[PDB]
């Protein structure tokens, strides 16, 4: 079950970025964002994932202030976690 502050499918920014909390139900292949082959991309390996926000599988994303994403999710702003 998602936390009360999870990013939802109805969030305008989530719609614009094609977020899904389950990357296997995402359009990561179509987007072909650079840095890793698309099938390998999810929030856990994204630069915008905030490891010190949230709990368990529900973590922060810098792009979604006040909310939580799932580490197994994806959106079109996916960017390799480089530091
Ligand atoms: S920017 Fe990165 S951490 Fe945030 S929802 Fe998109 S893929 Fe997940």
């Amino acid at each position: 079950a998602a936390p009360a502050n999870a990013v939802t499918a109805d969030d305008p920014t989530a719609i614009a970025l094609k977020y899904n909390q389950d990357a296997t139900k995402s359009e990561r292949v179509a987007a072909a964002r650079p840095g890793l082959p698309p099938e390998e991309q999810h929030c856990a390996n994204c630069q915008f994932m905030q490891a010190n926000v949230g709990e368990g599988d529900w973590k922060g994303c810098q792009l979604f202030p006040g909310k939580l994403i799932n580490v197994n999710g994806w959106c079109a702003s996916w960017t390799l976690k480089a530091g």
